[PDB]
């Protein structure tokens, strides 16, 4: 009688959404974002405040609504939308990503989207006080396209550049929905300044790092993960930072790699044995069995023939932190091709194993409410992403990516 | 500890008011709100439901926040705002109403003289949130209980220059949103003083002509005359009309009449309608006045308004229901409590639940009121509960209700 998504429900009947695309948004994104919070044990109040927030601030920059056939400016969380929910198993906390877009960029008065990212920036720090954009700032010249760089761009890669066709994603906005409060994440993705300036993703991310990294506390970090990245040939890197002091911020170094193969993982895992830690060796012990149960599909290197089947690529991240000798691994293995039934049952095995008991019992069950009234074992493209990290003092961590039904 | 006022608290983390005055009503209005709907035992989701409707459609139309010295439109709700919460007490429980007058900042710089286009702005908002909203009424009574172009051009030079500025109080709409726990029923209160000061006619008479137009196979009739003739023989004018925004098939009128003499036996006289009111209820109704009455020790002011507002005192009020079905008309009394310290009406409410069985009201009344007004000294507070509303059946007991002042 009650449902899950009641918040969901009881806030329809009072929030007042200004416009149509607000208001499709709305309705798309909240009963599962309802769900989530009610599975990840947030408080109500929590779940109201967090609900209530995502519709006055995030929905007013999710865009036009992408209806079928809408010639609207594009990005891909979610598989195809501008907002994107994942969750973390430890209770469980949500995450909201988003690349913040307004209509402007889809009807030519904003042709790289460069002023969404601070409008919406305008309006979180109101509401959530310990937002910090400094880094913002600092890092948009070195992982964004500037003036200068754009002037460099050539007539085909303009002409290109100006229909809503190509993706122009250059940031993503996530709100780690915290019990303690809200932390925001921005991600830069360097590709559209290296198209213009020829530089790679991997020297304009380290780039960034070290004109920031002002007493080059990071250097010998850096100098690690670098010389890995010449050595495996990886090019194509993004960043991420928390929005909080410069002092107290964490970087994450991404890649991500076409080449689907446990082998390929593996050496990114350890960057190329230069991780020698503990912590490290038993989480490749755990990402062998969980690659092995799972079955990850080996796609097609090209990126067109790879999108054929809808496939995804391999992703890491590295964690950089001061005071540590050793970047820290994350591990993506893209989901995508294999059934939800498949996923949930290696899920269940793996919590059990894990003693998270709670988690193992209700995975299923949460899954399907998610997708209510869908069949998971004919499903492949819902849980599109499962992140792995470990560490001996809080064991597994463990994180999945939906994409949007259909 | 968690606060008494946490949906306040966690609606502030997340809602994002595009003004000040906004902002300043959703502070001043929300802490409060939000502790009634904890005390009415509404659940949790109704808490957030009801709080966020009030940001979202009630706080956008009570105009610029009424700082000291500010030359904004002015409205008496809460003693000197837009808006007034009011509690009502049953055996069955507790409910909160939030009444406001709609007002936009138009009003105040001389581009809605007599603010005629709030109203209509709030229910257009209104109605998208609240389905069962019907405003038929809305567009039926105005003409015959506001000022319209017509009445406007009889107005003479005093009353017009007068009226231009923001000095006089030019109240002609008051809607209320009454939250009970099925859903939010609205109604819609007219004041008929505007246009009666252009026309020469009476409030009575433009409340029943308005009754009689809408009323149309004359079911209320008999009803109305009753009423009508109580008026002409206790020599009372002054009245304002409320009815229910409801398909008007369905709707419930209330004719409501203020008296400046503040005494038992006048009060008495208008519960029974001048002795027309010959029912049970009414006869038990007049048994528990005279009680509360003289437990309360109900004031007696000064019959000149200005003598009266002067020391802070306000007049009896009754309003009469309807019912196509019955023969009478059923009377509620208000009673004034301005002047009265707050300790002595809780003690006096809290012996009156006790008494009338009413014990779960009767535990946490005074504690409740208390909560309302946090730090503040209730002995030496006397504007904080401002009305005592009482209405009687025998089937659900005494109907009371507490009608609440800003403090300061
Ligand atoms: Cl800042
Ligand atoms: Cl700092
Ligand atoms: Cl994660
Ligand atoms: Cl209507
Ligand atoms: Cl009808
Ligand atoms: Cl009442
Ligand atoms: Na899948
Ligand atoms: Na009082």
């Amino acid at each position: 009688p009650i449902p899950k998504d009641i918040a969901y429900h009881t806030l329809t009947k009072a929030l007042l959404f200004p416009d149509i695309d607000q208001y499709q948004h709305w309705h798309h994104v909240a009963p599962m974002l309802a769900k989530m919070l009610v599975d990840g044990k947030y408080s109500i109040h929590q779940q109201y405040e967090y609900l209530c927030l995502f519709a006055q601030l995030v929905a007013p920059v999710l865009g036009p609504y992408p209806s079928p056939g809408r010639d609207v400016y594009r990005c891909t969380l979610g598989g195809n939308m501008t907002v994107e929910l994942s969750q973390n198993f430890q209770g469980s906390t949500t995450r909201i990503a988003f690349e913040p877009v307004r209509y402007q960029a889809s009807v030519g008065h904003d042709r790289f989207n460069r002023t969404s990212v601070n409008a919406f920036f305008s309006q979180l720090q109101l509401l959530v006080k310990s937002v910090n954009i400094e880094l913002h700032h600092l890092l948009s010249e070195h992982l964004t396209l500037t003036a200068k760089d754009e002037r460099n761009l050539n007539e085909e890669q303009l002409t290109k550049y100006l229909t809503n066709f190509q993706v122009k994603t250059q940031y993503v906005v996530a709100l780690d929905l915290r019990k303690t409060g809200i932390v925001a994440k921005e991600y830069f993705f360097p590709g559209i300044k290296c198209a213009a300036t020829g530089q790679t993703g991997s020297n304009a991310c380290f780039g960034a790092i070290r004109a920031v990294d002002k007493d080059g506390h990071l250097d010998s970090l850096c100098q690690l993960i670098e010389a890995h990245f010449q050595q495996s040939k990886i090019d194509d890197a993004f960043l991420c930072c928390d929005l909080v002091d410069p002092a107290h911020t964490r970087f994450k170094v991404y890649i991500a790699d076409p080449l689907v193969t446990l082998a390929r993982a593996e050496e990114h895992w350890t960057l190329g044995g230069r991780l020698t830690d503990e912590d490290a060796a038993v989480g490749l012990e755990i990402i062998r069995g969980l690659w092995s149960e799972l079955g990850i599909i080996q796609g097609p290197l090209e990126p067109s023939a790879m999108m054929e089947k809808g496939l995804l690529p391999i992703m890491l991240n590295y964690e950089m932190k001061a005071g540590q000798r050793l970047p820290k691994p994350k591990l993506y293995m893209p989901l995508t091709g294999i059934p939800e039934t498949k996923i949930a049952r290696i899920m269940t095995a793996f919590f059990q194993r894990h003693d998270m008991p709670e988690q193992a019992e209700v995975f299923m069950e949460n899954l399907q409410a998610y997708y209510e009234g869908k069949n998971l074992e004919e499903a492949t493209r819902y849980q599109a992403w499962l992140s792995f990290a470990y560490t001996k003092e809080k064991g597994p961590y463990l994180s999945i990516y939906y994409f949007w039904p259909e």
